């Protein structure tokens, strides 16, 4: 199957060109441009591959959470969980005015931690010991390889002991299905494989039933063949299922969001709208002669044999598009103030429109300036004698088509628009929207029958074209009138093909609402929109003839059709991830507001968008780019209670749960100064001192007294910087002994390790900026109250080369910041403690044991599951 | 009846065939044949019935 050839320039082509999925797409976003004028498989790819997401991964180790650091000694060493040297660099640096930065950072964290916190074991190694078996040491989540080559036989033997007491509780039950082993593993990331494991082991089939049924309810609709075999419920003995997504999505979840319907209509013509190919009535024309094709004289035997330009063809392209989508696209004339053309082409356009669209009674597809036209077009051809004459009588008015004509008085006011009745187009005396049985998807349960034609094409008419016939035989142009009954099967079949590709393949959540749907046209006339906003296309005068002479053909369906549930499913769950995220975000806020900056509703949407999948991101700007928002439509939006159960909801509500407390979060406001001594101890035995393991850090191992410190806060910071009395009265109160907390902002907290001498500008770092070497003349001295902080761990390396003094200097070097985190990240321990952490419970499945996802067995809906009964 | 596995599920087919037969056995017997050569060891069964 092949276009018929139309002209590039000067030399014909039939070339079928870009699909009509993608076609679209460009036309909507440069529509959306020129919005804010004051690529597209980029995103298409996008949007498919949210078919392939995962929520978890199976791992074969899991991964070490702690580390040892050698002090050049064999008494003891470091214990480091490397959970928090992860967590202090996933966000940036947090400012005291940038809200938006510091919502980005603690979502990302959240995101990270849920990350890091789901895993699977699949098969741990293992290894057998006088008849026991023992998990081999490298699945632990300990590593100590340096360790060992400076360790005394005792405790190497006492270690190896240790390691070999690693015993499987269950190792020599026969026949058995999952082993159990002790393990080390972080608090945070623990609850959350506790959460994914305890939503592991109930069991759902009734889901998997349910979702099944409906799949082959939509495959009914969907015209899917259907499958010989009908499906049973097993369950085999060596499998575990696992099903992360629920199949029957709320359209109220979709359909709740604010502005959103620009994004559903392009979500649903990237996943629903099929390719197609155009025929001319007649095939092969372009290989008959002209003189066959110009037979006689008038604006239509001029437009006839004519052949269409490429440029058109775009033109034809989304005059069907719109034809496809009754509601949500609206067709406008392109008049160029500097442009002309033969008057027979807006003479025929003219005659053509009122035939081709539809316009009142339920809905419309072209502006009420574009019915003007067309009806002022349909006027002036009417009174264009240009091949005989007849009778005409004026009527008092002076609008279009106010006149009887013919020697049988026939009124043309008829077929003057009007929205209210829609008399002058396919709407006239016709009904097409209607109601039969239950959908699939309970927001749209309507049918779509333009010309009240249905598939359940000779003889066929309808009112308005055998009213336009008589009306053309009544003025006496008998010529065209031949040329437009000879037409009806081609435009009948047409018609036809439009209402099985609406009603068949466009159906699916991202379908406008009846009620909606329902409201444009009322809507539209008031003239202020509410609730929704349709988008207009502009056309060209030729375009509507040559749209009337070219079919549509559906050569081929869309590619991502089988597998729309799953995206649907998908994005209907990001939407309620955002929706609890910022529910959190409200309520974080409303625990602490005296340590939290300020609240912003439109900074919690922006700073939940930033963080999502690409595709989503990019429908999102698209959708708000073409119409704005405001903080009222946010506040109604996070309280409806409609939601999509998921795993990723549960697991987004355990990580929540276990960051409630934000010093997992390595956000801290206890940062204190104090000036204090780097010391320098003696080197009488260098050994003795050796072995008893000296280091020091700026960390603060218990809270300061409650007296003898100064609490600071910022508006007290800003009153004293602009007094420029801040660093005199910094200066007095650290020559007085006193401690300092500049708490009421949370700061973020960076972790460094040194051997040597650490840099200047770490050890003497501040914990905010003050700046007076300035001729600027205004802002005084600039003050910056929340800056980065650093954790830093010295280690001090001796030579047998030292002298015992040799570490004295001749004047004191002081430092200035310290802090309080109550936590243990880093713990000096004996080499006889470090087997101690092994504390937690773990679990594992066997290699005989198969774990696939049920989600992309349902993959299309095909097999029936036994009766309901 | 007939039963296979795709995926991680089971699937399971059953049919009717729509095509019976009726036949009629008519047995001829001639003097040289012993009395039981007309009698096998172990039973032959016939399921279908009309």
């Amino acid at each position: 199957i092949k276009t018929t050839p139309y002209l590039e320039g000067d030399v014909l082509s039939s070339d079928s060109g870009p699909l009509l999925s993608v076609f679209a797409l460009q036309e909507i976003m440069q529509k959306v441009r020129q919005v804010q004028a004051d690529d597209v498989q980029k995103i298409l790819d996008d949007i498919k591959a949210l078919a392939a997401e995962q929520v978890y991964k199976i791992v074969k180790v899991p991964s070490i959470s702690f580390r040892h650091i050698v002090m050049q000694s064999r008494d003891r060493v470091l214990r480091v969980d490397t959970y928090y040297e992860e967590m202090s660099q996933v966000g940036d640096v947090i400012t005291e005015d940038e809200p938006e930065k510091f919502y980005s950072t603690i979502i990302k964290k959240v995101r990270f931690i849920r990350g890091k916190g789901s895993f699977i074991l699949h098969d741990i190694p293992t290894r057998d010991h006088r008849g026991m078996e023992v998990a081999e040491p490298e699945v632990l989540g300990v590593e100590f390889k340096n360790v060992l080559p400076v360790l005394t036989a005792e405790h190497r033997a006492m270690i190896q002991n240790a390691l070999d007491g690693s015993i499987i509780e269950n190792g020599n039950v026969a026949t058995r299905d999952v082993d159990v082993f002790i393990g080390a593993c972080s608090e945070p990331v623990y609850r959350i494989y506790n959460r994914l494991q305890g939503y592991i082991e109930a069991v759902q089939l009734q889901e998997l039933r349910n979702s099944i049924g409906w799949l082959e309810r939509l495959g009914h609709r969907k015209r899917i063949t259907y499958s010989q075999e009908v499906l049973t419920d097993f369950r085999r003995q060596d499998t575990i299922w696992v099903l992360a997504l629920q199949l029957p999505v709320n359209p109220q979840v979709v359909w709740d969001v604010p502005r959103s319907s620009i994004a559903n209509l392009i979500m649903n013509i990237a996943t629903c709208l099929p390719t197609g190919e155009y025929i001319a009535p007649n095939p092969r024309i372009s290989s008959i002669t002209l003189t066959q094709r110009i037979t006689t004289t008038g604006p239509f035997a001029i437009l006839t044999g004519s052949t269409p330009t490429a440029q058109q063809l775009n033109d034809v392209r989304k005059i069907y598009l719109a034809l496809m989508f009754p509601g949500q696209i609206i067709l406008d004339l392109k008049i160029d103030p500097g442009e002309r053309m033969d008057p027979a082409v807006r003479m025929v356009a003219g005659v053509v429109g009122h035939l081709l669209f539809t316009a009142g009674g339920r809905f419309t597809n072209l502006t009420q300036n574009m019915a003007r036209q067309l009806d002022i077009a349909l006027n002036d051809y009417l009174l264009y004698m240009y091949n005989t004459r007849v009778q005409v009588n004026y009527g008092p008015t002076g609008e279009p088509l106010d006149f009887q004509i013919g020697r049988n008085q026939y009124d043309c006011n008829v077929f003057r628009a009007d929205f209210a009745t829609g008399t002058g187009y396919n709407g006239w005396a016709t009904i097409d929207v209607e109601y039969r049985e239950p959908a699939p998807y309970v927001h749209a349960q309507r049918y779509i029958r333009y010309c009240g034609i249905d598939s359940r094409g000779i003889g066929m008419t309808y009112h308005c074209y055998n009213e336009m016939l008589r009306m053309l035989v009544a003025a006496g142009k008998d010529s065209e009138a031949a040329y437009f009954r000879s037409m009806l099967p081609f435009h009948m079949v047409r018609f036809a093909r439009i209402n099985q590709i609406i009603n068949e393949d466009l159906h699916s959540v991202f379908s406008l609402p009846d009620d909606m749907f329902n409201a444009l046209l009322p809507d539209l006339i008031a003239g202020a929109h509410q609730n929704a906003d349709p988008v207009v296309l502009d056309v060209s005068w030729i375009s509507l003839w040559f749209a009337f002479n070219r079919s549509f053909e559906p050569t081929h369906r869309n590619e991502m059709l089988e597998v729309a549930p799953l995206i649907e499913s998908v994005y209907a769950s990001e939407l309620s991830v955002m929706k609890v995220d910022m529910r959190h975000l409200s309520l974080m806020q409303r625990r602490f507001p005296d340590v939290l900056i300020q609240a912003r509703p439109s900074h919690f949407w922006k700073a939940v968008l930033n963080d999502s999948p690409e595709a989503v991101k990019a429908v999102m700007n698209l959708s708000h780019s073409h119409n704005f928002i405001n903080i009222r439509d946010m506040m109604r939006w996070v309280m409806l209670p409609s939601l999509q159960p998921s795993l990723k909801l549960a697991l987004e509500e355990e990580a929540w749960a276990a960051a409630n407390d934000f010093e997992d979060l390595m956000l801290t406001d206890q940062v204190y100064m104090h000036r204090d001594m780097l010391p320098e101890p003696r080197l009488d035995d260098i050994e003795r001192f050796r072995q008893e393991g000296f280091y020091y850090t700026n960390m603060l191992e218990a809270p300061p007294e409650i007296d003898r410190v100064v609490q600071y806060t910022y508006e007290i910071a800003r009153l004293q910087a602009n007094m420029g009395q801040f660093r005199a009265a910094l200066r007095r109160i650290m020559d007085d002994d006193d401690w300092v907390r500049f708490g009421g902002v949370l700061r973020t907290v960076r972790v460094k390790f040194y051997d040597a001498r650490p840099p200047d500008d770490v050890l003497q770092g501040l914990p905010f900026s003050y700046d007076t070497n300035e001729r600027g003349g205004l802002a005084y001295a600039t003050i910056k109250y929340a800056t980065e902080t650093t954790i830093f761990y010295l280690i001090y390396n001796v030579e047998f080369s030292n002298t015992p003094d040799s570490l004295v200097l001749i004047n004191p070097t002081y430092t200035m910041t310290k802090v309080f985190i109550n936590k243990r990240i880093v713990e000096r321990v004996r080499v006889g403690q470090i087997l101690a952490v092994l504390n937690r419970r773990f679990v594992a499945y066997k290699g005989k044991m198969r774990i696939m996802d049920i989600t992309q067995s349902l993959k299309m809906g095909t097999k029936l599951a036994a009766p309901t009964v």
